[PDB]
């Protein structure tokens, strides 16, 4: 996250962070079984985990399980990252309490001008590398779908939704593809690409989870 502040330890329960040695992807907890990410961010061995702050120290909260099953979004198209989602269910059930908690999924998509929070263990430069050891938030306003094509002509499609600043200074970055992108107590994104990060005119994009709410009940109902 690039000019973020510092969540603070798990205030952002739903957070995780997908681990294969080392932390590349974020994802978010929907029940206790049933994480959602990004499908860019799919590879095997997979072990997630829930109820951390500072990803090099085991603080106390953490849960470290591993996926049984990943699912990729049908319709993934790796080029475009139309339909970037994936669903990976855990071997085991994760433990709910207030710092690991599951985030609910929307009813309604979210509205351009929507605040939201953003959150991942990404790089914070735009310029440079310096990747973080604790969580990192950013409130950020769903911009309109005119600013969002109009900053990435013919790159956006009806599954994707721009959040930012066109300002640029604040944005997502790499090593946060995944995440959640949290507006009213709602999942209503997934950090998904971006042209750099916090540059002027180039928004974060993400993907919409509005409309894959009935792929995700169906596929956590039968499986
Ligand atoms: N600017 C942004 N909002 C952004 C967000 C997530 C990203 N994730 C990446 C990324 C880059 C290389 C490999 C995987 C990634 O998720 N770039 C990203 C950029
Ligand atoms: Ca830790």
């Amino acid at each position: 996250i690039v000019g973020g502040y510092t969540c603070g330890a798990n205030t952002v329960p739903y957070q995780v962070s997908l681990n294969s040695g080392y932390h590349f992807c974020g994802g978010s907890l929907i029940n206790s079984q049933w994480v959602v990410s990004a499908a860019h961010c799919y590879k095997s061995g997979i072990q997630v985990r829930l109820g951390e702050d500072n990803i090099n120290v085991v603080e106390g909260n953490e849960q470290f399980i591993s996926a049984s099953k990943s699912i990729v979004h049908p319709s993934y198209n790796s080029n475009t990252l139309n339909n970037d989602i994936m669903l990976i269910k855990l071997k085991s059930a994760a433990s709910l309490n207030s710092r690991v908690a599951s985030i609910s999924l929307p009813t309604s998509c979210a509205s351009a001008g929507t605040q939201c929070l953003i959150s991942g263990w990404g790089n914070t430069k735009s310029s440079g590398t310096s990747y973080p050891d604790v969580l990192k938030c950013l409130k950020a306003p769903i911009l309109s779908d005119s600013s969002c094509k109009s900053a990435y002509p013919g790159q956006i499609t009806s599954n994707m939704f721009c959040a930012g600043y066109l300002e640029g200074g604040k944005d997502s970055c790499q090593g946060d593809s995944g995440g959640p992108v949290v507006c009213s107590g709602k999942l209503q994104g997934i950090v998904s690409w971006g042209s750099g990060c916090a540059q002027k005119n180039k928004p974060g994009v993400y993907t919409k989870v509005c409309n894959y709410v009935s792929w995700i009940k169906q596929t956590i109902a039968s499986n």
